[PDB]
DNA sequence: GACGTT
DNA sequence: GACGTT
């Protein structure tokens, strides 16, 4: 092991995290230092680098030492932290090209290597920055420094960036200052910069000789600089009112601008000549502001044609919710726009006045229309628009799957669902119904006009499931979430027919957990075309109490791949349960139930299983048995229970075991006996007590393998 | 340790419970075994008994080998066992007058002293009594033998009892045979009884010649031999049409008769003669049968008046619910009624009619009406009851505080409360909404009526709650439950307000768990008449790292003594979160954080803390300084952490300390020198890797305070 | 110094 | 025999 206390790991990286080392560990002279090319030291507790921390390492490129010093405010404890740098640190690495020392207590610039391309100084406690700091260091193109003078990073005054201090810097590209309770752009800037993120100080006041000869800004971030604080969930100072200022000409100048963030600028209204010049301009932040009234009217939207992405969320006003929302003509055009999100403006009604503006841009995709408090919703307006495949009304009070046509109405105050809210809506591949206050009782009536409907999540809500024909009218549904509806289920002396999944033709994933469904169901659960039945979460322990009534409940499942039978309450499982259980699963998961013992040689039952869970049980020891011949188990996982021995050769049938999880148990070694090795790629043997004077030699033979710590003696 | 391994308690009683013996510990010559006066073997493995097991036991009174040698069907693997007893076993014990023999295979009654007063053989396999059985057991009270011939212990036949067998038997006062396929009650039974189960055979016909001079008899159940296996949860035979069959005569001569269980018995209506000649009868239980139209148009409620419990509950038509539902005029007296159960009967309207017979009873405390599908429920009804104390209507679909005027309309359909469904209910004490699916907007106005309400239950439910003046017509409510109402909380961007909690003067008791409350929050709660807050299952920690902004967030509360902060993702806790706490606080829970270390100093802080609770966390050790000095600690719980190992002294200042939970950390010894320790009266130190070669001495020394197993080494 | 997966 | 808090 080359390089204990750290580990070796493909690209020449070695890590070094979160192992609470005091200093940077120099590794013996007989490894391999001149193949290390990244270094990662992240949340140790260094507060004192060396001229010959790095020294031996010939070909470093990135070094990472984030998180080993935090200053006082961003200290978890909020513990000073005073990080010292030798000055011939990182001179004495000059291949060095990827340097992290943020969340460090550093009080200036250390000298650097020509090599350098990326440094990261944000969350230190540099307070000034000149021409000497960044002496020669003509690679330099990426510089983060954010968050050096905030509430979580306090400075009694402000980050000190003298003119022109970082004008030598000829191949910088990129720059980061936000959080430095800045009052104006830091003057003389390179002109090779295509990115300047000056967000959430306090520039007030902005004029085009603030972004002077600038003129290769791809990106321009300069939002919460004069913020909305009741829409605010930190410390937040208000704008003054007669504030933000800028003028036309400020921007005009940056004609290839293709990203402006404008959000949290307490803007009532935006100012043409601003954009008219930037004819690049593709995403567009406009959220938390206050124009609520100048997208009603404004007519800025026509010659911002070439705009892809649009934010205008939390555009409301302080008291209220606007009855109605009526979207100005100019949004018709707009042509090349492709995500809209206007979430959070607050109105009460959906109509087909509302969105009538975008009902015919081609491309448009992605619509956001969540936490708006609307009462009233016209769904059918959806039908009518051309390229749409996400449309987000979650969170209101109305009253696979990625890339195909999706509505989400989830945590909305739905009762009942009636087919005509579904009108115009044959072309909608997935529907989220979860969290509203469903009560219907559901008998193949709801959902008719959805004939394209491939996934169904009607989960946290109070379904009634007593009809045979619910959800009949989908024979084309794929994917059914039926979870987190107990109240019915868990309604005593009340039957509950879940014979409907026999009736569905093309099911293949259903989800009844958390249902507490524990007595008077249907005694089987019939399918051909079911893959997956997700059944955590019920009390299938009280069924199976009931004699031999439920025997064969997942019998009736043909095909069925994957069975979650976790969190069940079952204190034990017969060869019977599961030799009346479909002989084509793959995968079983028992996590987190009552399972004092288990007997392995019953798993022959089961022929195909790949993957078996019993993490969470309630397992003393590996024993019993040994895992038996035949078994096709490529992952075990019995993690967290309280196995304090395993017998000999316990794995070794398990020719396929690829993955298991031993973490969190009660053992005192790791033994070769219980295996017969090599081939196991994952062993996680974690939160053991292990016992520390067989497995020394073992372990560090099948290190590739092991991704562990002593419990004795101190 | 006199009796090790079982443990002696007080009462002469001798705890050998579950410890998974083979068989029955004699015990060391020099043990009191005169002494002990109870032995209790529960859910061993003895599978044998012997002459000698209890022959030393000179003063044994009470005697439990229950779950011993469970037959296959009670097995939970199913495992066949046969329990042998030597002929003498208990003869040998002459001052036997307890025996539990249950869940025990034995095949035959075995000789048993004189001094026997109860028997308890149910559940055994025991299919043949004869007089034989019992020679000479004349002080034979109680004889239990329930379940010795049914699905869960089955016999290809039926329990068999000879006329006259239990005749001898003449101070037999109690005698239970469910479960045992019988079909004809035994003939020639003692006049003795008074009470006498015999439901759930299939006794399908009844003459008074069946109870032929059991004049004494106070109880009787019979129910369950007829049943409607609609209805049922488990096997179950349908009784045949025309049956069952009774006669007038059959009960006539029981005049001592007070309790008669006619359940399950597939009655379409009663014969008054039945009834006609018991005028002592307080509880009659009819439920689960055909009586949804014999209750409209009876008259068998005249001269029934000294009836008190009523039960008519799933008397409920096969396949409909009714529209409405009159009770015959007969109800109106019934003046001795006291608890009226009508669950389960399934109609959909609730009137001023329906109740009407019930109206002037004045005695009528609890009216059970849950689960009957109610849609619409005339509320003011109840006002007009003199004597309700609980009305249950919950599980509808209507659309301390035990003793005190209670409504339960959890688990139905509310939307919106108004104030007008109260009308009437001034009087009501205790309201329970919970499971609704109530979105209102909570703004004083909602519970206007209710002046005298004590409780209100809000959990589970989508309250929003933005307006200041929430429950503001409820001065004189002491305790509400809002958890579970995480869908308006836990919307992103949208601020909630907490302020109302200072508007209710006499508030006790409020409940905040399990709402996600995150940011966007009232910084400060304030309220000087609130004792206990429940915060659990809420983002404390997220609220704890926006700055200081939330540092004082529970400091308003000033007389609050109990809070609770388990289930916060917690990673850390500073002394300035617990300086900025209630110094009133005398319990404070803290379970199921990510808390890996504790400043215990900083508890000074807290001068009243009594209760602390840190189970469920990270702890690595207890140490980093002592539990500090003036510490008024009574409770410490540290269970379910990974506590390896403990600084010596840790406990001694914590002079108060009566309970202290250990179990389930990562313990190898357990020491004296962490306590200076005989005060002490709990001391779990269970699940704990143990190692076996300090503790053997000091844990003998103070096992009366210790309620332990080893890890080490096999 | 310590703390902690930010 | 074993299993498990019924």
């Amino acid at each position: 092991p080359a390089f204990l206390p750290c580990e070796l790991q493909p690209h020449g990286q070695v890590d070094c995290n979160w192992l609470f080392l005091k200093s940077v560990p120099h590794f013996s002279a007989g490894a391999p230092r001149a193949n290390v090319t990244s270094l990662s030291l992240i949340s140790n507790r260094i507060h004192h680098l060396h001229d010959s921390d790095f020294v031996h390492l010939s070909n470093l490129r990135v070094l990472n030492l984030k998180w080993n010093c935090p200053p006082a405010g961003l200290s978890p404890m909020h513990f000073p932290c005073r990080m010292t740098i030798e000055p011939n640190t990182f001179l004495a690495v000059p291949t060095l090209e990827e340097l992290n020392l943020s969340y460090n207590g550093i009080t200036t610039v250390p000298a650097l290597p020509s090599s350098l391309v990326s440094l990261s100084l944000s969350h230190t406690s540099i307070l000034v920055l000149g021409p000497t700091h960044f002496t020669g260091l003509h690679a330099l193109r990426f510089l983060y420094m954010d968050g050096n003078c905030y509430y979580m990073n306090p400075c009694p005054r402000a980050l000190e960036v003298a003119p022109g201090a970082l004008l030598g810097l000829g191949n910088l590209t990129h720059l980061s200052l936000k959080y430095n309770n800045l009052t104006e752009v830091p003057r003389r800037l390179p002109p090779s910069l295509d990115t300047l993120l000056l967000s959430y100080n306090h520039i007030v006041t902005l004029a085009p000789e603030d972004l002077a000869n600038l003129t290769a800004l791809r990106v321009l971030d300069v939002g919460g600089n004069c913020r909305r604080c009741d829409h605010a969930r930190n410390p937040c100072r208000e704008c003054p009112k007669n504030f933000p200022k800028l003028h036309p000409d400020t921007f005009s100048h940056l004609s290839r601008l293709e990203g402006l963030v404008l959000k949290d600028s307490s803007l009532y209204k935006l100012e043409k000549d601003w954009f008219r010049g930037l004819g690049r301009l593709q995403v567009l932040d406009l959220s938390e502001n206050f124009l609520y009234d100048y997208i009603t009217k404004t007519t800025i939207f026509n010659d911002l044609t070439q705009l892809r992405r649009l934010n205008l969320s939390f555009n409301y006003h302080k008291k209220v919710s606007f009855a109605h929302l009526h979207l100005a003509s100019s949004f018709g055009s707009l042509v090349s726009l492709e995500k809209l999100d206007m979430h959070g403006i607050f109105f009460r009604s959906l109509t087909n006045i509302t969105l009538q503006s975008l009902t015919r841009l081609p491309k448009l995709q992605s619509l956001h229309l969540q936490l708006n408090f609307i009462n009233q919703a016209q769904l059918s307006i959806f039908g009518a628009f051309p390229s749409l495949l996400f449309v987000d009304l979650s969170d209101n009070r109305i009253s696979s799957c990625n890339l195909n046509f999706t509505l989400d109405l989830s945590r909305n105050n739905l009762v009942t669902i009636q087919q005509e809210m579904f009108t115009r809506l044959s072309r909608l591949q997935c529907l989220r119904l979860s969290h509203n206050s469903i009560s219907q009782a559901v008998n193949g009536s709801q959902f008719v006009p959805l004939t394209s409907l491939r996934v169904l999540d009607l989960s946290h809500n109070k379904l009634d499931l007593y009809h045979g024909r619910s959800f009949t009218e989908l024979p084309q549904l794929e994917a059914l979430d039926l979870s987190y509806n107990s109240q019915p289920f868990s309604m005593q002396g009340v039957g509950h027919n879940l014979s409907f999944v026999a009736q569905l033709p093309s099911l293949r994933y259903l989800s009844l957990a958390h249902n507490g469904i524990h007595s008077r169901v249907s005694q089987k659960l019939s399918s051909a075309s079911l893959r997956a039945l997700d059944f955590s979460g019920n009390s299938l322990s009280q069924m199976w109490a009931e004699g031999d009534l439920y025997l064969c409940f997942f019998k009736g499942l043909r095909n069925l791949v994957q069975l979650d039978l976790s969190e069940n309450h079952l204190h034990t499982l017969l060869p019977r349960h599961l030799d009346n259980l479909p002989k084509s699963l793959r995968q079983l998961r028992l996590r987190d139930n009552n399972l004092a013992f288990f007997n392995w040689s019953s798993l022959t039952v089961l022929p195909r299983l790949e993957a078996l869970d019993l993490a969470g049980n309630q397992l003393k020891a590996l024993s019993n048995g040994s895992l038996p011949p035949g078994i096709r188990l490529q992952k075990l996982d019995v993690s967290s229970n309280s196995i304090g021995f395993v017998i000999p050769g316990f794995f070794v049938r398990a020719t396929r075991l690829i993955e298991l999880n031993l973490s969190a148990n009660a053992l005192k070694t790791v033994d070769p006996s219980w295996f017969g090795a090599g081939t196991l790629k994952i062993l996680d043997v974690s939160a053991n007590p292990l016992h520390c004077a067989a497995f020394v030699d073992f372990l560090l033979e099948r290190q590739e393998a092991v991704p562990v710590t002593c419990g004795s003696p101190g």
